[PDB]
């Protein structure tokens, strides 16, 4: 895709969104909070997977290109839970802010023309390879709100997801919500963003009795500097995205994955590698697209 990563409302325009420098320099200031609302048209690949009855927000997803959604395999086929769409289960939404208006004239609602899995996805142990990509019917048309994102090649995905390197996540706190132990605050009204750091793969594995694949990343401060950036503020198999000094474009670095690590805040969260599983994607888009 041509055009990606860079938005309507920020790259083309000259301006910059209020934590894009933070990221771009690796800065972790002092400060304690981090997990706030989103600027319209920040994050213009965001997506929604919805039920179709009743209306529901599944799961997030992000928009690679006019026809292709990506999320987790988790959001579509989790055996355990009795959990198993089609693509006429579903129906996505694409250029929301606002998590319960209807916004007319802003977002768009897409049918799923088809649900592809990866092969080698398993939810039996860890959720290996948890990545799925969704056609729609017709072909989304782009606008302020609605705009894909690049997803890394070879020497970008080098070159962004290192250690101490600090990424994006944005969401509705679906992830949060699937997984809180008790609904204390509710869901966010308008989109959250929150930038973490990328953390060390050694200190990933300690943090957790799950067996950590190469197929998966982890990011979110040390419990011992407390922070209030919160990636259950993200939605499970929603983006985190990192911007590009090289080209000023945003990459999805990780898809949401397993947020079991969520409810007691002294763990991390993990994402799916795109770029690891990249051939499977590219195969899916170059095959099964025009």
């Amino acid at each position: 895709e041509a055009d990606c990563g860079l938005r309507p409302l920020f790259e083309k325009k000259s301006l910059e969104d209020k934590t894009e420098r933070e990221l771009l320099e690796s800065y972790i200031d002092g400060r304690i909070v981090e997990g706030s609302d989103a600027e319209i048209g920040m994050s213009p690949w965001q997506v929604m997977l919805f039920r179709k009855s009743p209306q529901e927000l599944l799961c997030g997803a992000s928009l690679i290109s006019d026809r292709w959604v990506l999320t987790a395999a988790h959001c579509l086929l989790y055996p355990p839970w009795d959990k198993n769409f089609t693509e006429n289960d579903l129906l996505v939404r694409i250029g929301k802010h606002s998590r319960t208006r209807y916004e007319r004239n802003i977002e768009k609602i897409s049918m799923l023309e088809k649900i592809y899995i990866h092969p080698r996805y398993n939810w039996r142990e860890n959720l290996d390879r948890d990545i799925a990509l969704m056609k729609l019917k017709k072909p989304v048309a782009f606008s302020d709100y609605i705009h894909p994102v690049c997803l890394p090649d070879r020497e970008t995905a080098a070159s962004l997801l290192q250690a101490g390197y600090k990424g994006r996540v944005t969401g509705w706190g679906n992830l949060k919500e699937t997984w809180t132990a008790n609904v204390g605050k509710g869901q966010p009204s308008v989109l959250q963003v929150v930038n973490l750091p990328i953390v060390e793969r050694p200190v990933c594995k300690d943090s957790t009795r799950i067996r950590i694949t190469d197929n998966m990343f982890c990011a979110g401060y040390k419990p011992d500097e407390g922070k209030r950036g919160d990636a259950c503020e993200g939605d499970s198999g929603g983006p985190f995205v990192m911007k590009s000094p090289f080209n000023n474009r945003w990459y999805q670095m990780g898809i949401v994955s397993w947020g079991e690590g969520c409810d007691r805040d002294g763990k991390y969260g993990f994402y799916t590698h795109v770029f690891r599983l990249k051939k499977w994607i590219q195969k899916v888009i170059d095959q099964f697209g025009e």
